[PDB]
């Protein structure tokens, strides 16, 4: 049987899945680990112990316990991120496209998902992933990883909560995959990760740490770095979280094993209730349980190691989106809103400014008020808020990418970097946040290619330009067919630095992405706040 | 006689002069002061002895000693700056150029002269009010000063060299005016000063220091502000630069009575072969000997007094040119050269903003670097010339005129700002150089009445509209005409910010003269530089 597959953890049987007047297989919730609770909350994942008989994995799984966005009740713009399945601890699953018939030996590709850490599910329409393993002939694997406090509690010198755990359970995965995927045809010597946001972001991480190097090919970022300043914290604040979460909910704090073993008598909902109420400061763009820099899963700093080439060499392709910022200024910044054009006065976008960068002082915030300000026409409430939507997007985003970027480029073996800049014709969010944060994912995935679902002809074709890309570049390390003409996406160069756009318009080629503005953020701004 | 005229000082005797085919009377070389010689080297001045007698007026006074510019010998580009008339210490003396027939009450203008309070002619070429006062029908008085050491040299205590003597030479000629212009068919109180560069922050200084307001109605300010960062020094500064210039020619140092003695022995040639010694830093647009916040000429800071409104409170019309630092990177900065275009490498614009910005600590000359850089192209030296370029004449002309401008109208009368940004088409300097400091005056003053000297009909237009500008305002306190239409020069405001351009095209007014560079130089940079 074509949906009945053999492991190393044991059979499993999928489910026929029709797409595109075709059909293929899927695997769908499939475990890679030990359900991680009661005693085993915020430890280390276990593998999954054997099971003999046959796993049915003809349904999606159970979405890891985490914080659901209720700002706009009934709205699809917000709610088609939330948990589509029923949320519980017991979630650590993946899920497998593949083609019919089952192909020998081809590319696999692991989806890793976003949100902020604090957030995502494998099982979210839109990372569907029979789209792209029939359209590309690939095998396409999405999995899972532990969220909030679950997954990033860190009192670092603890074995019962060390940190990291989510990206242990990532590993796990990928571990899981290099073992088995051999069984539904796919190579495990030619597989890329790749993800976006938080998910591009732990791609980066898992770059750069010996112990995930070796279960993956390649990598592929979108909108996400491991440097990203929201992406890691120290021992010491992941320690001051911790510690900060059980004085919420009134634990005895004189100990981490009293303090852990006072989190884990909670129900999840009560620490989701309360894990907003960690961060050190009011800001946007920052989230309370994240990776945390401790000596085993990084050996060093992320900076030392990027200086050092201290990571996995290998081809990546990466880029991001025009508008990265106008997500998280909606949602905490004064002035936005969703069903104005949310003109912006000089005193919500002084406001702001504080806003995105917390840790500044007032000589800081001066100088990035200066360097988004057109003093010529200080009061436009329309380039007030363009220009809050740049400082966030090229603080949290763009600019992080940027550096590391010119960093894996002198050690790697090949670069390719985008700038994705079309909005889609069918977004119901408002016409002010632009080209938004996650929406390149849809046309990644292949979703313009679904009729019903009302893109425009020209979205199908950048979709499926797209899909060629990410693809030919997972199986060959380059996303150009040997043989074509019709522009060739160059590689990134540290002399000549070139990138491409990602639209419906005839495919040019650019140099330099954000060079001024990345120039402010990763060499000026941290100079003038080290020297203050 | 039309050509005798009888003053408080005595009777003088002027001369017959030749003006585009029609006459007027001058009157040149006429006293306003005691010889300041001998033991008076470096004293205030003292008012010129009565004499009996006719004093002979028909001929050029000397002019005061000097530094002479010999870097390009033989080249009018330069010379024309040059003193043309032999040089003494005995040169405070006036000139005086009346219409014929004489008037009776009519509008004065008093010309002073520029040179970075170290050089400066009343007698140039350039500097020959006939054209002014015969087209415009005014008394042009052109006035002297002493410069350099002998002007300037500041030991604060002491009452043989006090500082602010060459500002005393100006009042006196002020004060003279006032008493005897009647006599020359001037009216004294519709008097209006102007001049250049360090002319025009003297005018600049004579508005702040109490002792000079009563002397004049109103001001011109042309290329220079009495808060520019070159124009004046402190009191500890001044005297550590005296010091050091009696240092340079072997002095007894050990009290002022003996630096004072010794440097009144020495000829004059041998302070000036010095002069240029004395500088705190390896830096452009710096002077050795300036005025002094002496706290009696100025009683306090010229900060505090802008802000407290301690200040006469009249009309005043001013501006700058497009490219005010050209000459001063060709004196100075590596890379520059008069007969080649000057295209800068990176390496020599790195040392220009070092030289541009003495004071700076490293994160200021960042701070610079970014703001003046365009980093998509940071090897062009077309670029970095003229980023340069704008470096010196924002920092040092235009951001301080702004400052001093924005400060003046909130208590004054009435603002006027132009944009002088022509070209001469007769000019011998190199086309990289722009609109180059200094080449406003030939228009201010007719030469381009003049058909031998090679304007185009169009430069006449526009001196004659400058001309009419200047004069008119000078008599009412408005540069527009009561009844006319041709563009109206419309009055500075706090709130509108209006200024005009002043070149060959027809007039359009613009707003905000260079508000995101001088935002830069005039509120961030020195609030950085503060805090570290
Ligand atoms: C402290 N609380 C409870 C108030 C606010 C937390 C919820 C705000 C989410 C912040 C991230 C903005 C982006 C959200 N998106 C992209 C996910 C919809
Ligand atoms: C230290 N020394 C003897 C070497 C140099 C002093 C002579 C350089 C003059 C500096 C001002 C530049 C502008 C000169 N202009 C406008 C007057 C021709
Ligand atoms: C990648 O590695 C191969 C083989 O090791 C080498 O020949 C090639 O130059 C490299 N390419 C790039 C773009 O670094
Ligand atoms: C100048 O002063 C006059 C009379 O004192 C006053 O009426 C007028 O408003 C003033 N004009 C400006 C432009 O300040
Ligand atoms: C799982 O597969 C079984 C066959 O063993 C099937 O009957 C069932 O419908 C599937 N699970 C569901 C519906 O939850
Ligand atoms: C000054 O005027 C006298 C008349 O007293 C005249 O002879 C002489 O030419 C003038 N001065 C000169 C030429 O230096």
């Amino acid at each position: 049987s074509e949906l009945l597959v053999n492991t190393k953890s044991g059979k499993v049987m999928g489910t026929r899945v029709p797409v595109l007047s075709s059909h293929i297989s899927a695997f769908l919730g499939i475990p890679f680990a030990e359900p991680p609770v009661g005693n085993m909350r915020f430890r280390r994942p276990e593998p999954k112990k054997p099971w003999s008989g046959v796993w049915n994995a003809s349904t999606y799984p159970n979405n890891c316990q985490q914080y659901v966005d209720e700002q706009f009740p009934g709205f699809s713009g917000s709610e088609m991120w939330n948990p589509n399945r029923e949320m519980s601890e017991d979630c650590l699953y993946l899920n497998i496209w593949v083609p019919s018939p089952r192909p020998k030996s081809t590319t696999v590709m692991v989806w890793i998902y976003g949100g902020g850490f604090y957030s995502g599910s494998s099982t979210l329409d839109v990372y569907n992933g029979k789209y792209l393993a029939y359209t590309e002939e690939v095998v396409l694997v999405s999995l899972s990883y532990r969220v909030g406090a679950f997954g990033f509690l860190a009192l670092h010198g603890s074995q019962e909560a060390p940190g990291n755990v989510g990206l242990l359970d990532q590993r796990m995965a990928l571990q899981w995959v290099h073992d088995n995927i051999q069984f539904f045809g796919g190579d495990p010597k030619t597989v890329t990760i790749f993800g976006e946001s938080a998910g591009g972001a732990s791609v980066g991480m898992h770059i750069l740490s010996p112990g995930s190097r070796d279960l993956f090919r390649r990598a592929i970022l979108q909108s996400g770095s491991p440097n990203c300043p929201w992406a890691s914290v120290s021992v010491a604040e992941g320690r001051r979280r911790a510690v900060e979460l059980g004085r919420n909910l009134n634990c005895n704090l004189n100990s981490d094993e009293e303090l852990i073993h006072c989190l884990r008598e909670k129900k999840p909902q009560e620490l989701i209730d309360v894990e907003w109420n960690v961060l050190p400061f009011d800001s946007i763009f920052r989230f309370s349980f994240v990776p945390v820099i401790d000596g085993e899963f990084f050996p060093t700093s992320l900076e030392s190691m990027l200086n050092s080439g201290n990571f996995k060499k290998t081809q990546i392709l990466l880029g991001v989106n025009k508008d990265e910022g106008s997500f998280f200024l909606l949602y905490g910044a004064p002035g936005f809103s969703k069903d104005s054009e949310s003109k912006i006065s000089r005193e919500d976008f002084m406001s702001g400014v504080k806003l995105s960068v917390p840790h500044a002082n007032d000589l800081g915030l001066d100088a990035v008020t200066l360097q988004y300000t057109d003093w010529m026409d200080d009061n436009n409430g329309i380039k007030n808020r363009d220009g809050l939507d740049d400082i966030v997007g090229d603080h949290n985003v763009i600019c992080p990418l940027m550096h590391f970027v010119n960093k894996y480029t002198k050690f790697g073996n090949g670069t390719y970097l985008y700038f994705f800049n079309h909005r889609a014709s069918n977004l119901v969010w408002p016409e002010w946040m632009g080209v938004i944060h996650g929406y390149e994912i849809e046309f990644v995935f292949g979703l313009p290619l679904v009729k019903e679902l009302n893109y425009t002809a020209e979205e199908e074709a950048l979709s499926r330009r797209i899909m060629h890309y990410w693809a030919t570049f997972a199986k060959t390390g380059n996303p150009n067919e040997p043989h074509s003409q019709e522009s060739k996406w160059p590689l990134f160069t540290t002399k000549e630095q070139k990138f491409i756009d990602l639209n419906t318009e005839p495919m040019k080629v650019h140099q330099r992405l954000r060079v001024q503005m990345c120039v402010f953020w990763n060499q000026f701004l941290p100079k003038l706040l080290n020297a203050t």
